[PDB]
Order: structure tokens, then C-alpha cells, then sequence
């Protein structure tokens, strides 16, 4: 056991999704900190030393990382990999980024074991030596996530399904909501230039009043004075931060994408009274 494989990510969710992968053969570490915006995120020279360094990188595409294709033109002779092949898109439905795919694939249960498959293949491509621990730690970590969505389809069943109204600030959840039945409503379509303009949050406020939706909430990334604004005026309570675009610390509460699954959804329950 020389030195260990080495892989860069661009952001956290995947930096834990590929470590469970990569086990005791490979570290991985992502570009972004815990509680970095990832979708406008400016790039550093010490990004660069650090995705120049890795033996692979790794990234989500599907319109996630504005900044990655102008910065692994920085790199030489360091494979990259996209992890979302094969998972069928959601359009954005409004603003300037409508019709492209919506990035937040990971936000489902059943494409997570899509990103396993994809992060297994490339580790086994570019680290053949170790494709049985890749190949053995990949099936382990996928039993995981597939035993994962059973329980949390089970506990978000319970509101009725006429009341499934997700509203949140960034529009990143339209994956669960398809899986859970949830109707989606926020305050922008996706992370750029506009968060909490008006026009919005009157679009927000009027489908909460009609509707008596009872909660709304905010991400762990952005701000969260426009969900606090809707909250306050409206009847909804301002039902926390919920994670979607980073983990925590690992000394945090949300230090794994196992994590981030369960502490959405039971912050998701527990707005609506479990
Ligand atoms: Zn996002």
C-alpha cells in the first residue's frame, strides 16, 4: 500500500458518496467547503494546485458546477468523470436557466444508486488495481441507499397527499417530489443572480395563502431572510433549513449524504406535524 489513490470532487455530496466507494484505497476530498455555494463558486489557484494533484475527478454536470468546464481547462492529464450519466433530467421550469436539466439528481433515493454506479465505474477505470474493493465497497454502500427509501417514503406518506406542497427558496428539491408526490413551489428556480426579488415571493405568498400550505423553509447554503419573509407574512411557520447543496462539517449533524437524505426529510415531516 503505497500511496493511495487520489480523487477531487467538486462539491461534498459527492465527495461522500465516492469516499464510501473508495473506502481504505482512495481519499477523496471536494473542491467546495461545507456551506460553500457550489453553483457560482469561483474557483482559486488553490483549487487548482488541488484538482492538479488528483489521480480523478469528479463532478455532477447536468448544469450544476457553472464554473467547472472553464476550470479543468486548467488541468493536464487528469481523467475526469460525470457522475450522473444515465439519470433521466427534470427541466428548470422558469427563469433564464428554463428547460435545461435541473442539477439536483442526488435529492432522489433511486438515483443515488445511479451516482454509485457511475463513481464505481470510473474508480474501477482509472484505479484498476483495486476494482474488487471498489466493486465489493460500491455493492455494500448501494444496499444502503436502496434500503434507505422504503422508511422515508413511509413517513412523508402520512401528510395527505392533497396538502404534499414543498415550498422552499432555491427550486432543488423537484427530484424527491417526484419520488414523494410533492407539489413544488420556491422562491427561484435555481442558485444565480436573483434570490428573493419581488415577483417571487408575491408568486410564493399567493399560492401559500390559497393553498394554506402550512410551512415553508430555507437551504443550508443560501439565505434565509426570504423564507423568513414569506413566513411572516403568511400563516406558514419557517420550518428550518433543510440540506440539498452541501453537507455539514463532519463534526456537524449533517456529515454524510446518508445524513442529508434523513435530516431533509424528517425536517420535511416534522414542518407538516410528522
Ligand atoms: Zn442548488
Amino acid at each position: 500500500t503505497a500511496k493511495k489513490f487520489k480523487v477531487v470532487t467538486t462539491f461534498t455530496i459527492i465527495q461522500d458518496i465516492a469516499q464510501n466507494i473508495a473506502g481504505d484505497v482512495a481519499v477523496v476530498e471536494s473542491i467546495t467547503k461545507p456551506g460553500a455555494e457550489i453553483h457560482d463558486y469561483q474557483p482559486t489557484p488553490r483549487d487548482i494546485v488541488k484538482a492538479q494533484s488528483a489521480d480523478l475527478i469528479l463532478w455532477n454536470g447536468m448544469n450544476l458546477e457553472r464554473w467547472f468546464e472553464k476550470f479543468f481547462e486548467s488541468i493536464k492529464d487528469v481523467p475526469s468523470a460525470v457522475v450522473t450519466a444515465g439519470i433521466t433530467p427534470l427541466p428548470i421550469r422558469e427563469g433564464p436557466y428554463s428547460g435545461i436539466a435541473n442539477p439536483h439528481a442526488w435529492m432522489s433515493p433511486s438515483n443515488a444508486l445511479i451516482y454509485i454506479e457511475n463513481i464505481r465505474k470510473a474508480l474501477v477505470e482509472h484505479d484498476p488495481a483495486h476494482a474488487e474493493t471498489y466493486n465489493r465497497n460500491a455493492q455494500a454502500y448501494a444496499e444502503k441507499i436502496k434500503a434507505l427509501d422504503a422508511p422515508l417514503r413511509e413517513r412523508l406518506s402520512r401528510i395527505p397527499a392533497e396538502q404534499r406542497w414543498l415550498v422552499t427558496s432555491e427550486g432543488a428539491f423537484s427530484y424527491l417530489a417526484k419520488d414523494y408526490g410533492f407539489k413544488e413551489v420556491y422562491l427561484w428556480p435555481i442558485n444565480a443572480e436573483q434570490q428573493g426579488i419581488p415577483q417571487q415571493v408575491r408568486h410564493v405568498i399567493d399560492i401559500i395563502r390559497e393553498n394554506k400550505i402550512p410551512v415553508v423553509f430555507s437551504e443550508s447554503t443560501i439565505s434565509d431572510k426570504p423564507a423568513k419573509q414569506v413566513s411572516k407574512e403568511t400563516g406558514a411557520q419557517y420550518g428550518g433549513v433543510l440540506y440539498v447543496d452541501s453537507l455539514s462539517g463532519e463534526k456537524g449533524p449533517v456529515p454524510t449524504y446518508i445524513s442529508l437524505i434523513n435530516m431533509t426529510v424528517d425536517t420535511i415531516a416534522k414542518g407538516f406535524g410528522q
